[PDB]
């Protein structure tokens, strides 16, 4: 089946969903007025994405992978351009300049490349895995990162909280992760052999979430309005991606 990556921003919000299909990555966009096909169009068998706002202007980084080569595509308001980033599965997160962290699963090994505003360098993360997802949150200036590494049917959470990578309490399969607030609350979606289920953290242990829908692949994005969380899960079977919406139960979204 296809596989997707999703990012969102702003008050509307705007959403961008990238789809790797038959060697080509395309983009579908929401700006509150219906879904439309965006301008991003590049080769790749795997895609991950991150984005940040500068004022009212979105900046987007899309990581497109073919074989072992990952190309970074940059939206900074004037067309898509090839970024400096130097088969594989990737997952990406960013915070703040910005700083960016890209995790790559390659032949059972997950490694990490980092952007700090100066150049790309190889981060400390090395753990086994065939599938990878990631989420992060700031507590002040302090980044906290959670990487979900999957091998077979086991998914291992790895935690960055300022002083090394520690194995998390979380309990190949393909995952997608999002988080919100300062506790934080986390939600991890896992596509396992045709079905997507949910595991949740609210600061006091992991438990089964209410989301349960079919799909071979999953991506996710979320935003806060005040303290209310809104979540969009993109579940794909074949070339069909269904959007599932949490806005306070889960309802089928308008995405096509
Ligand atoms: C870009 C337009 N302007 C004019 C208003 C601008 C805006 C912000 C900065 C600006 C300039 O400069 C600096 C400089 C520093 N320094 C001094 C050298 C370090 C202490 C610090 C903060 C700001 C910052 C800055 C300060 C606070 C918060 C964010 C930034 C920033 O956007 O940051 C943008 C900085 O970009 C300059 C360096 N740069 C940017 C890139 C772009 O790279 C692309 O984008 C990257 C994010 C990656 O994806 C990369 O692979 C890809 O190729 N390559 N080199
Ligand atoms: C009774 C249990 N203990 C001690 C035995 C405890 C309790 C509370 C804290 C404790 C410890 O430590 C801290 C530390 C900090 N700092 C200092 C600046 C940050 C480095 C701040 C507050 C407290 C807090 C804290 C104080 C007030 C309000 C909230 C917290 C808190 O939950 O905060 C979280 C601390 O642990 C308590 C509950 N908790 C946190 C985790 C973190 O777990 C990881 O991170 C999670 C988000 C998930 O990824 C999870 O799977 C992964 O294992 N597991 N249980
Ligand atoms: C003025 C009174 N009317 C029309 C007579 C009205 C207004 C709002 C809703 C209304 C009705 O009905 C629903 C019904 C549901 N349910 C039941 C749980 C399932 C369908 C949920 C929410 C509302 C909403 C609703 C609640 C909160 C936020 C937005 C909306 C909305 O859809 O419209 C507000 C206008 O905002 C711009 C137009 N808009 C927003 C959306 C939300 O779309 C979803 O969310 C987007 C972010 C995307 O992910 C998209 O694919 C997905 O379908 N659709 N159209």
């Amino acid at each position: 089946s296809v596989q997707t990556a999703a990012t969102s921003w702003g008050t509307v919000p705007s959403i961008a969903v990238y789809t790797a299909n038959n060697g080509k990555i395309t983009e579908r966009c929401w700006d509150g007025k219906g879904w439309y096909t965006g301008a991003f169009n590049e080769p790749g068998d795997n895609v991950s994405v991150t984005s940040w706002l500068v004022g009212s202007a979105i900046h987007i980084r899309v990581y497109a992978s073919t074989g072992t080569t990952t190309t970074e595509w940059c939206w900074d308001g004037n067309g898509w351009t090839k970024g400096a980033y130097t088969g594989d599965q990737t997952a990406a997160t960013s915070w703040g300049v910005p700083s960016i962290a890209v995790y790559t699963a390659n032949n059972g090994k997950i490694t990490e490349r980092c952007w700090d505003g100066k150049g790309w360098y190889t981060g400390a993360f090395n753990e086994p895995g065939d599938n990878v997802s990631v989420t992060s949150w700031l507590v002040g200036s302090a980044i906290h990162i959670r990487v979900y590494a999957s091998t077979g049917t086991t998914t291992t959470e790895w935690c960055w909280d300022g002083n090394g990578w520690t194995k998390g309490a979380y309990t190949g399969d393909q995952t997608a992760a999002t988080s919100w607030g300062t506790v934080p609350s986390i939600a991890v979606y896992t596509a396992n052999n045709g079905k997507i289920t949910e595991r949740c953290w609210d600061g006091k242990g992991w438990y089964t979430g209410a989301f349960n829908e079919p799909g071979d692949n999953v991506s996710v994005t979320s935003w806060l309005v005040g303290s209310a969380i809104h979540i969009r899960v993109y579940a794909s079977t074949g070339t069909t991606t269904t959007e599932w919406c949490w806005d306070g139960g889960w309802t089928k979204g308008a995405y096509t």
